[PDB]
């Protein structure tokens, strides 16, 4: 039988590329999605054009709430409703946005940038790991966790807590035999908000090439941290990030 | 005129030193307590039996919440009230306990355990950074962020993003002159619910002298930073962990 | 025409599996040692009879000492006289033994264990680079160099600096398009010296199945970082070690 | 009877500022120095001048070579024939210039480059504790070490090798009471071959006050890891920085 899995955040840029990926290598996948239902359905038309019942859609609010752990439960759900089995999750759905220490209240900007980048991840672990070959969890960090973007507080706060979530869920679910893991890109696929010369600014920073990555290359490490070819890897955030990280002010 | 600093829960244990060091150096002081209100409202007469009016209690619950942003705009509020100034923020309050992944509600356990570590540490370092010498916050992190304990993803994920915070804050608040640093306890004071064979055991781990940090020894660290020694040192954490960091499973 | 590699230390153990799983995915290879000759041969003949003129040997000292520079621009000339090509270098040999702090010379261990670890890495990176498609090298790093065995400085010492080599060599060798990264096993393969019941207490502390990585398992990441799967990643260390190094001690 | 500390490079800059601070502080000083012979002896001048019979000049080239280990122990031992006693070690000498991958031959860029940086720390670290109350070592290292300079592959190797030796040592000597520790400047004094322009350019990445540390600055640190202040403290590194480590490229 096809193995399935969850991707959050699914039906655009990364998490597509990502879904796509994952379908191509023969799983079957739940393309979560919360406002992008024209692209989810899309998706999943194209992905059960090339193979009868492989994908569905499941639309859910990340955001932080007393009714989040109810949605990742469902989630989770959804996967298991549709294919009789959960293998891997890809936590990768995020809201990423400035927070100035000095629009949206600031409570639901910590519900949306603290709640979609870690707490979600954390509540569809705990679903995932009560639910239940070869069992994996990737986690869609940032080499830059270290050198944030000025003024992005809560985001940068978000993804420190998903690199506490994928070493504590890495330790913690061993014995089960779930490995946890991530991916950290520097900069890929550019945000839809950023200016064309912040676009090119950031290009010319990259060591190697001096572009950003493909989301085909980031959803290349997914694919091999999911894979029989990393059975004792977890615990272990890949960069992805063509030296960027590495470059001084 | 004396400069003034608020230290989050500070009636017992590791806040209470660091209070009373604070306040020793010449700090007006505001208490801060949740349900400690005894030992709280005990230490501000101690200190003012010292040096009259130098030190109030204030109480507030550092549970994530929507109130939250209000309570701890109150906090810092109250050293205002009461001296006219706040030159230092001690984020030491913290919730610490277990949260397996496989009473209170999943929900109370991401409100409390992410709150006190993290969110409220975000909303006082706003609050303090927008009502404004020498200016600095200091986060009291865990020295085993990178070897957590067996099921406390969640006071794990916490820390981490105190560590996000820490980075982020340093980075924006310095064009303002104020330094964000951190002190990373390892094993100091052992929790009340730990039973004397357990708390042996951790203590026979630590390489430097096989004990526990007394508070006193993590407040002279915090002391360090909020000193003027230190006005070049801003997004630095100081480990006074005796070793325990260094040692292998 | 196929890629070529030099692997160094690769008569035995991981070295060994790393030579055999690149000459399986098509790369000619060159077998490094230094003492173990008839293992180094037998392996050259069994690839060779496998496919026909795709191993040779070359023999080398690879202690720091005034020649070292000249042995390690031999080894990379080893590759390039037999096979015309060299796209791949693989720094593992290493020298693992104690020196405490408080029979081999002071200076003898210094130059075994950065030579072999650190400097003939940095020197073979400057003849592969200087002679210079998917070009990279991987470095075999140490996923416990933050939690160093007890009395190994040298070793460690040497292990640090191949992080700072990984890191300085991605970002200095971007531009010409060779990639620079690391893999980092925990415990694999135990070492000879090493007595059984040490052995088992090792294999007692990995979380991800209670056992040490098989050299097949280190060897799988090798070939994912030099493949096309890899090609935006640049500067990165992927630790393999079933989450070893996330336990407290 | 006073305190004694041996401090290396300390004829200028930053050396000279620490072994100033530590003198004041009561300590009777060992003032290594390689080639700044007169600026070392107008030092020692200064302070005996201050108080008779407390510094003493040890001129000693610490370039890594078979005769460094002898070299490193009579350091140690120029304090025990001087003062009769040697309590705090600093590592402060060090090579900085590029060595680039693609008249100085590379075995001597090797020598100085890791011999200043790493071994001769090592061995005067070996010897130190041998010749053995608050006894410590401080090393001197780099902010900078994961974003190095471009192109100081072998500087940038020997500071990582000089955190390996800070963990490593803090590990071993910990039972014998001596703490091992780092102090780590981002840009402080800039070197004097450097134009002010580019001087300029350095200060501008600086977030807190758009300025380099002060050489008193980064010897406060190294007085604040002596102290008894931190007693507890081991295997740390305190980062001198102005949040310059935090900025991305
Ligand atoms: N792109 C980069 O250069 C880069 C760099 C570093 C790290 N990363 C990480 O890589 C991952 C993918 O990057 P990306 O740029 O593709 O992400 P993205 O486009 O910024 O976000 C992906 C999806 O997150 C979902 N999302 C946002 N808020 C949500 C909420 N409140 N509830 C549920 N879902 C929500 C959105 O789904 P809908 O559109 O359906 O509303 C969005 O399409 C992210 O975790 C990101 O943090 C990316
Ligand atoms: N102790 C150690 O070995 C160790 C090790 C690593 C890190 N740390 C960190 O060092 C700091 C001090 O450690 P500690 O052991 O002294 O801390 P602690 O006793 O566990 O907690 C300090 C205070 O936090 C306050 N608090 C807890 N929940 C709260 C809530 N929901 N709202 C408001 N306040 C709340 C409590 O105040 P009330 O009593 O008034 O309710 C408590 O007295 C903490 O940040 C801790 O995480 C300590
Ligand atoms: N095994 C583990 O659990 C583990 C754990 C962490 C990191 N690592 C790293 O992974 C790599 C492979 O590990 P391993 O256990 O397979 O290594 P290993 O058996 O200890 O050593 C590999 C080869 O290094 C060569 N070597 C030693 N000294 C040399 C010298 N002076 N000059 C030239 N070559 C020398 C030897 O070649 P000859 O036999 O021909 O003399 C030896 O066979 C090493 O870099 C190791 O540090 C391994
Ligand atoms: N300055 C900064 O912005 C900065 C930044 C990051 C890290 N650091 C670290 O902080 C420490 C002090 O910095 P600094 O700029 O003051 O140092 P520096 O001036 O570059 O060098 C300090 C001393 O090192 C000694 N030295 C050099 N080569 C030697 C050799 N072969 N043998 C013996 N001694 C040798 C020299 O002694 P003589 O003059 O007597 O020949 C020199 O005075 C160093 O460890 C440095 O790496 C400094
Ligand atoms: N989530 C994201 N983090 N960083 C991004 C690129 C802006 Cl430089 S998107
Ligand atoms: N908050 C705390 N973190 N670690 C502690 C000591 C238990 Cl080992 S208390
Ligand atoms: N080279 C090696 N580093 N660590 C090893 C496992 C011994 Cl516990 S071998
Ligand atoms: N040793 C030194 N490392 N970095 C320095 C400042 C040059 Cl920007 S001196």
């Amino acid at each position: 039988e096809a193995p399935a899995a969850v991707v959050t955040g699914a039906a655009k840029r990364i998490g597509r590329a990502i879904a796509v990926k994952l379908h191509q290598t023969g799983y079957r996948v739940v393309i979560h999605y919360h406002n992008s239902a024209e692209a989810a359905v899309s998706l999943a038309d194209e992905l059960n054009k090339e193979r009868s019942n492989t994908a569905v859609v499941c639309q859910a609010d990340l955001t932080n709430s007393n009714v989040l752990p109810a949605s990742c439960e469902e989630i989770i759900n959804s996967c298991f409703r549709a294919f009789g089995r959960c293998d891997v999750l890809v936590n990768n759905a995020s809201a990423f946005y400035p927070t100035p220490l000095v629009g949206k209240t600031v409570e639901t900007q910590v519900a949306e940038l603290i709640g979609t980048n870690a707490i979600a991840p954390f509540l569809l672990t705990m679903s995932f790991a009560q639910r239940q070959s070869n069992l994996s969890i990737v986690n869609l960090c940032d080499a830059m966790v270290d050198q944030p973007c000025m003024a992005f507080s809560l985001y940068n706060m978000g993804k420190h807590a998903l690199v506490g979530l994928t070493q504590s869920a890495a330790l913690e679910l061993a014995p089960y035999g779930i490995r946890v893991n991530g991916v950290a890109p520097g900069v890929s696929l550019l945000p839809v908000a950023m200016g064309e010369e912040e676009k090119d600014k950031w290009r010319r920073k990259v060591p190697l090439g001096r572009r950003e990555a493909s989301a085909e290359q980031i959803a290349d490490a997914v694919i091999f941290l999911v894979s029989g070819s990393a059975q004792y890897i977890t615990g272990s955030i890949i960069k992805v990030d063509g030296g960027l990280s590495l470059v001084h002010a």
